[PDB]
């Protein structure tokens, strides 16, 4: 089983339930969840 | 842009690089990834 997920923020960001504590949130992805960028400190 | 990502521990947990607070490891994925199961506390 696999999950086709969104690389979101113009191929920067993942689309996810909820940002990790270590990434912004820089909107909204068209399923509905939030588009979540790394900082450099998650990694 | 996607991902394929796998849903592992026979369709019930995530591979991550690192498990969120709220899940447990509960093994490795063939990529090398952990195996991440949710909590009922985080969702």
């Amino acid at each position: 089983e696999f999950e086709l997920d969104r690389i979101c923020g113009y191929g920067t960001a993942r689309c996810r339930k909820k940002c990790r504590s270590q990434e912004y949130r820089i909107g909204r992805c068209p399923n509905t969840y939030a588009c979540c960028l790394r900082k450099w400190d998650e990694s």
